[PDB]
């Protein structure tokens, strides 16, 4: 269900930023893979606790910019900003799913 | 090679839009996948006839407005554009690579 995926697509960022780690933990695959240039991190159990760890670290938020619904994929464009409301950088979300919660996110930054 | 992948996906769309398919099938993984939305294509071969078959179809251009670059992934941003030059949609493709070469794109379309 395509209109599932996005929702469940704006609920993995809205648990980001509310730091909200049960919601985080419900919309993920145990063996949930997020990809980003810097990094990959392979569980969800590790993923919740770096999330939490690395809370202090930053203070952005992940306003979301256009959803792009595939096949059986979902991407997201949106932006990372500071605290202050000051863009860090654009970024494009894809989020592959596993039984209805979420399987592998892979991030990309623009060139 | 981040540098590599790019120039990859570049070359796939300048292949579409010339209808270079030497430069298609050159670009392409002989298990290449093409995912959209409404329907699936599986197998370089049977992607460049499909490519070739539809051409008359419509006369569209696919301008790229900005690539991000994954860990191995590349997410290019784009437009299709009628031969008027009339945007018909905007879209994000994802390209997933296999020895250099794409091994799937996964295109997704604006909710
Ligand atoms: C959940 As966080 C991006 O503040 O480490
Ligand atoms: C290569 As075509 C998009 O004209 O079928
Ligand atoms: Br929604
Ligand atoms: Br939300
Ligand atoms: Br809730
Ligand atoms: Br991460
Ligand atoms: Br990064
Ligand atoms: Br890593
Ligand atoms: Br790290
Ligand atoms: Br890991
Ligand atoms: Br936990
Ligand atoms: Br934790
Ligand atoms: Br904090
Ligand atoms: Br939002
Ligand atoms: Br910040
Ligand atoms: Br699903
Ligand atoms: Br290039
Ligand atoms: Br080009
Ligand atoms: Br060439
Ligand atoms: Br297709
Ligand atoms: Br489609
Ligand atoms: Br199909
Ligand atoms: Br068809
Ligand atoms: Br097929
Ligand atoms: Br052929
Ligand atoms: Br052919
Ligand atoms: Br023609
Ligand atoms: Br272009
Ligand atoms: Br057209
Ligand atoms: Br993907
Ligand atoms: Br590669």
């Amino acid at each position: 269900n395509a209109m599932d995926r996005v929702a469940t697509a704006r609920a993995y960022y809205r648990a980001l930023d509310e730091h909200d780690y049960d919601l985080l933990s419900d919309v993920l695959a145990p063996d949930f893979v997020h990809d980003r240039p810097d990094r990959t991190i392979e569980g969800r159990e590790r993923f919740v606790r770096f999330m939490r760890e690395e809370r202090p670290q930053t203070d952005t938020s992940h306003p979301i910019a256009t959803i792009y619904t595939g096949a059986s994929t979902v991407a997201v464009e949106g932006r990372l900003l500071n605290s202050d409301g000051a863009e860090i950088t654009q970024f494009v979300d894809v989020f592959a799913f596993e039984d209805g919660v979420i399987g592998r996110i892979r991030t990309h930054t623009p060139e």
